[PDB]
């Protein structure tokens, strides 16, 4: 399964320079714009965390939480753990975090070098909606640079902004000496 695309990432996701580093921010991105179209995600952060790490945050349904009568595991594993790229994500990376928040619940998984390493677990209560995924691009893959460029990333925020008129999506650096955020949204008919 996964374990393919960890020893052949350049023909999941095309490269594994800069661009293909930069392509795993798009994988979770895309799942969280296609939660947008279905009518339900309104706002998407995504944030380049001190440690060149990623946080992509949406305020949709939440990725389905139940079990699976085909898996016997919950569908929100199977979205991880199965090689539609958030799989690949979770496989190029040391570590994965998913927090759920759906139905007054926060379920969370997390997973390393794609491995699970438990069960999807009830940690709190909630009053919001949405899917949270966390990750750390594994430099065992990215062996050229782990480091994330900011404006290259900006400059593609604003463009699915544009793409997906109405749309609120951010983008925020919070490495050292850098911290910026920029925040994009094109209006619909209200304008
Ligand atoms: C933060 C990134 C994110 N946000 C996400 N938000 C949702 S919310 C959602 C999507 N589809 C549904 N279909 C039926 C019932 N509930 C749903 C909730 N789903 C997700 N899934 C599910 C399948 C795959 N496209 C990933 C995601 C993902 Cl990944």
């Amino acid at each position: 399964g996964l374990e393919a695309v960890r020893k052949r990432p350049g023909m999941y996701i095309g490269s594994t320079s800069g661009e293909g580093l930069h392509h795993l921010v798009w994988e979770i991105v895309d799942n969280s714009i296609d939660e947008a179209l279905a009518g339900f995600a309104k706002s998407i952060q995504v944030i380049i965390e001190p440690d060149d790490s990623i946080t992509v945050i949406d305020d949709g349904r939440g990725i389905p939480v139940g079990i699976q009568a085909k898996t016997g595991r919950p569908a929100v594993e199977t979205v991880f753990t199965v090689l539609v790229g958030s799989s690949v994500v979770n496989a190029l990376s040391t570590s994965l975090d998913v927090r759920v928040y759906k139905d007054g619940k926060v379920y969370y998984q997390e997973y390393r070098r794609g491995a699970v390493v438990d069960d999807l677990k009830v940690i709190e209560e909630t009053d919001r909606h949405g899917t949270t995924v966390h990750f750390i691009p594994d430099p065992e893959i990215f062996t050229e640079t782990t480091v994330y460029d900011f404006d290259k990333l900006a400059t593609r925020v604003r463009e699915l902004a544009f793409l997906n008129r109405g749309l609120h999506i951010s983008i925020e650096d919070r490495r050292e000496g850098q911290e910026d955020k920029k925040e994009y949204h094109y209006e619909g008919l209200e304008h």
